[PDB]
């Protein structure tokens, strides 16, 4: 497609010969037959360019580097259009040109670090072009090293301009037919003076042609022209975009640099000067330090500075001084970047210069500076300069900045922008949302959900949760992209603060659980905790302000973006901290007691329960008669107690049947009653699971450990009854029921989960299993070791596999509990007799299962092992176990308490929906079974929210650290004025003459 390049461009040639050596600098065999001070255009011929192509540097590289040869007398528009269109280079959001000679093989270490850290990172963040000398020499070489080093730790496109004559290895460049690929001998062994190679760090090269064999300054005119054109160009979308800022960064140099900066200053191009660069750079910085220095006593100083700051040759010459005066004539444009002892940052300095350079007030030329302020994180500068108030603004003007801030995750900026009266409601558009959700990072988790899923966010949430106002949308977006600060601010401006906070906590925890990155989850978890901590803090403030209002309505109400009440959101989120609050705990307790006063003594309840008429007296504090009756019997607490009493009777009946009434004969009256009673238990448990999305509710019901205990209990009961009825399995049926009774009794621990002083204990017990298993495994190993060894020594003659196991495992086990059968191990306590022809001596233990007769070869060893076994198992292990419990108990006591408090809600809800009657009678119940205030409330919530925020923010401001920070700043301001006053005193003293 590059076929048309040669026509537009041309390669200049010396043509005419100007005086062995030729003034044009191309001494060859002979100039053309056609061939005084030589001139660039007077004695040159323009011919079609014969060096365009893309370099492919030998060895390491991207195999893509555009090389172009062009004449000096060429419009910058053509090259820029070619650069923007053909090579695919994007419109530069910023362009910063590096200039200077930087005499010496290497530059100062600090200066190199400044270049690589400051310049390169800033360009990469904003994707700024960096035009420099397209050669592997001096400053250009340093830049390439900086680009190379930055790239390695990763792209920053950094074009280069170099005169054609100076380029080395130009033979492979020359190709009139064009060279889409091209091999360059960049590793040029001979470093032959002026000729230099092309540094391969740069992406594109503008080989300025002026009909010379190598010279310097021939690219100045073209370079500046291109600088001006880019300074007068709009980025993308034709002219609908905004101007492209341009900066000239100078580092040391010579008088030639001084002319370049003067020409650039004439073209209204911002310039920045690095302090400490050296000659041709410090002199200007010094002049700025003096600024409007008095003519008397300083007029000759300029000569002194040229003498010392600049090289003596031509330094005494007043030509340099004249340029400095012209340079200072436009001192507004240029500035000085003080190293500030390795400051290492210059985004503020760059922005400060640009705003100074603008000098406008229409706010139409400050969009580019604003965008750069947004792209970089510097926001304090933006408000200080862009929003000092000297310039008005409009919503459309801020729309672009807002979008970039959001996409680039610039929280401080979006806060600032919104602070300036931006009509957010009229701003948001469905298209913009699509842009936002399209701004997910590469193959992010959100992308996966979108890919599986036109934002279509509703489907995403419906999938995430389980499928069971602009602020809300922004908050939701921020949460999905995990822009913590963005979300935090949005929630701050939200409406349903407490509900939103919990919703956000739920979403992040679900997102983190599903996040496979294994690292983003940590950040999501952290943010979730932050929101929960924020929501809990807010609610506590609301609860103190107005108990009935907040508690009752603000939670029990139906929530937003869901159908499960606000508490259920907390339950899903497992917001342990939120439930731990006194307000919620008090609220739950109130619901636990139903209509009865939560302060009702427990004994009072029991007496009423056994004396139903006693409810109507003043003992219990809360048609009227019927209403009170149902209120008493409908409260969750009474349902719980009524259920407990029934359960105890069930066990009592079970034991009575099991111990006595159970016989091989067909079931008796009580046995049948138990069956019906048990069957009713099954029916009730079925209702719980079926009314906990069939697969969903079934699964969640199974999740409860207690419900698992119920299932296993009932199933065993079914097997027991089934086996019992069958003619030939009476014994097996009885056996399994006995075990079944054990399961039912153990289920009785659910009762202790209610009391506040016991519920935490049960939780802690659940966490001790780790220690118990350690003890068992350690003990199991020891028993096997000791048991087998002891059995081996004795050599009992029974040697029957059941008995062998008894002695190997059972007997040593009991020894742990003080059951030590000495007469079965110690030969001293046993009779001596003859048992078998096997050689040796034998003894006859008296025990029944101790073996008919054991060897006594080395019996002292058996006793010795017994001594060791007791020492280890009976003292060390048991005591070690006690130590582990003590440590574990102390550690997990705090967390266990929170877990119980959170679980307390689940219990209450479970008994809230249970039918009134008790299990034995519950059958009948089963048979019988088969707006302005909201606005008022929301406003009340929000007012408390901001009060809480203002108090928190004010607290931060009053903190010591902030006072110290503010104090230091005021001192600096005071020091500033003192200096100005000192200058005022000096001038007045001079005027005193
Ligand atoms: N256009 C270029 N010409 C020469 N060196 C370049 C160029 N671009 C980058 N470099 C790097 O600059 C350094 C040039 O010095 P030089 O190659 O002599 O030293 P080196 O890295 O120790 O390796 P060696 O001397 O073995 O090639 C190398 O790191 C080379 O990779
Ligand atoms: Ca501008
Ligand atoms: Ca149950």
């Amino acid at each position: 497609e590059q076929s048309w390049i040669p026509k537009i461009f041309k390669k200049k040639t010396c043509t005419t010969f100007i005086v062995t050596l030729c003034q044009c600098g191309r001494p060859r065999t002979a100039h053309p037959a056609v061939a005084t001070v030589w001139d660039s255009d007077a004695h040159t011929t323009e011919k079609p360019t014969d060096a365009y192509g893309e370099l492919d540097f030998t060895g390491a590289g991207r195999k893509h580097s555009n090389f172009l040869r062009l004449s000096d007398r060429t419009d910058p528009a053509a090259v820029y259009s070619l650069v923007t269109r053909t090579w695919g280079f994007r419109a530069p959001n910023l362009v910063v040109s590096v200039l200077g000679g930087s005499g010496g093989p290497v530059l100062q270490t600090w200066l190199q670090d400044l270049l690589r850290r400051g310049l390169v990172r800033a360009a990469q963040s904003t994707g700024a072009w960096i035009v420099t000398g397209g050669l592997h020499t001096g400053i250009g070489r340093h830049v390439g090293v900086a680009v190379r080093d930055h790239q390695m730790a990763s792209k920053v496109v950094a074009m280069g301009v170099a005169p054609w004559g100076v380029v080395r290895n130009r033979d492979t460049l020359i190709n009139p037919k064009g060279s889409f690929p091209a091999r360059y001998r960049w590793r040029g062994d001979p470093e032959d003076g002026v000729q230099f190679p092309l540094d391969y760090n740069y992406s594109a090269f503008f080989l300025v042609d002026d009909g010379t064999h190598g010279c310097l300054g021939g690219e100045n005119r073209f370079r500046l022209r291109l600088e001006s054109y880019i300074s007068q160009q709009k980025t993308g979308v034709g002219g609908t975009g905004i101007d492209i800022p341009v900066l000239l960064l100078l580092i040391d140099g010579d008088e030639k640099m001084l002319t370049r900066i003067e020409n650039a200053t004439q073209a209204q191009l911002p310039c920045l000067l690095v302090a400490g660069s050296g000659g041709a750079a410090d002199c200007l910085a010094e002049t700025l330090e003096d600024t409007l220095a008095p003519g008397s006593g300083g007029a000759r100083q300029g000569e002194a500075r040229d003498r010392i700051r600049r090289f003596f040759p031509k330094g005494d010459l007043e030509v340099l001084q004249a340029q400095v005066e012209r340079i200072m004539t436009r001192k507004e444009l240029l500035t000085v970047y003080s190293s500030e002892d390795g400051s290492e940052e210059f985004e503020t300095i760059v922005l400060k210069a640009l705003v100074k350079a603008c000098g406008s007030s229409e706010a139409s030329a400050y969009l580019d500076e604003l965008r750069l302020a947004v792209a970089w994180n510097r926001v304090d500068i933006a408000q200080s300069e862009l929003f000092r108030g000297d310039i008005q603004w409009r919503s459309f003007h801020l729309e672009a900045s807002l979008m970039d801030a959001l996409l680039n995750d610039r929280p401080e900026f979006v806060r600032l922008l919104i602070s300036h009266g931006l009509s957010l409601g009229h701003f948001l558009t469905p298209m913009r949302l699509a842009q936002l959700y399209s701004a997910a990072p590469s193959n992010s988790l959100i992308r996966n959900l979108l890919d599986q899923a036109p934002p279509d966010v509703g489907h995403v949430l419906r999938m995430l949760l389980g499928k069971m106002a602009p602020w809300s949308d922004l908050l939701l977006w921020a949460l999905l992209l995990n822009r913590a600060q963005m979300a935090m601010y949005f929630w701050e401006m939200g409406s349903n603060a407490v509900s939103s906070a919990l919703g956000a906590c739920l979403l992040l925890r679900v997102m983190a659980r599903l996040e496979p990155d294994a690292e983003e989850a940590a950040r999501r978890k952290d943010l979730a905790f932050k929101f929960e901590g924020m929501g809990v803090d807010l609610f506590g403030e609301c609860y103190r302000s107005s108990e009935v209002r907040a508690a009752r309505l603000l939670l029990r109400r139906c929530p937003l973006w869901g159908d499960a009440t606000c508490l259920q959101l907390a339950m899903q989120a497992d917001a342990r901290a939120f439930f731990a609050q006194d307000g919620v705990q008090s609220l739950l307790t109130q619901k636990w007691w139903g209509d009865m006063a939560s302060t009702t003594p427990i004994w009072a309840l029991v007496l009423a329960f056994f004396c139903p008429p006693l409810i109507y007296t003043r003992l219990i504090t809360f048609r009227r008669c019927l209403r009170r009756w149902f209120h008493f019997w409908g409260a969750p607490v009474t349902i719980f107690m009524g259920n407990v009493v029934s359960y105890l009777l069930f066990l009592l009946l079970f034991s009575r049947v099991l111990l006595v009434d159970f016989q091989p004969a067909p079931p008796g009256s009580l046995e049948l009653l138990l069956y019906f009673w048990a069957f009713t238990l099954l029916c009730e448990e079925l209702r719980q699971g079926l009314s906990g999305s069939l697969s969903q509710r079934l699964r969640l019901y199974l999740a409860d450990s207690w419900n698992q205990c119920d299932l296993v209990a009932l199933t065993c009961f079914l097997l027991g009854v089934g086996c019992r009825l069958t003619p030939g399995l009476y014994h097996l049926g009885r056996t399994v029921l006995c075990i079944d009774f054990m399961v039912f009794t153990v289920r009785l621990l659910h009762i202790f989960t209610v009391n506040k002083q016991l519920g935490p204990k049960i939780v802690i017990v659940s966490k001790m299993m780790k220690d118990v298993f350690f003890f068992l495994f350690f003990l199991g190993v020891w028993l096997v070791a000791y048991g087998v060894a002891t059995e081996g020594l004795l050599r009992p003659r029974d040697s029957d596999f059941p008995s062998i196991l008894r002695r190997v495992f059972y007997r040593p086990y009991l020894q742990i509990f003080g059951q030590i059968p000495q007469e079965d191990m110690d030969v001293a306590l046993m009779e001596h007799s003859n048992c078998s022809s096997e050689p040796g001596f034998w003894a006859h233990p008296p025990g029944a299962q101790a073996g008919t007769c054991v060897s006594q070869y080395a019996n002292w060893l058996v006793v010795l092992l017994l001594v060791i076994f007791l020492l280890v198992a009976n003292i060390l292990l048991v005591n070690l176990l006690i130590a582990m419990f003590s440590y574990t108990f102390g550690k997990v006591q705090g967390n266990s308490d929170l877990y119980w408090k959170a679980q307390r809600y689940r219990l209450i809800r479970e008994f809230h929906s249970r039918p009134a009657l008790a299990p034995p009678f519950i059958v009948i119940s089963h048979l019988r079974l088969l707006k302005e205030a909201e606005r008022k409330l929301l406003t009340w919530e929000s007012v408390h929210k901001e009060n809480f925020l203002l108090a928190r923010a004010r607290d931060k401001r009053e903190s010591d650290s902030e006072r110290l920070k503010r104090t230091s700043q005021k001192v600096d301001l005071a020091l500033k004025q003192l200096g100005h006053i000192r200058e005022y005193e000096q001038r007045l003293k001079v005027l005193e003459r």
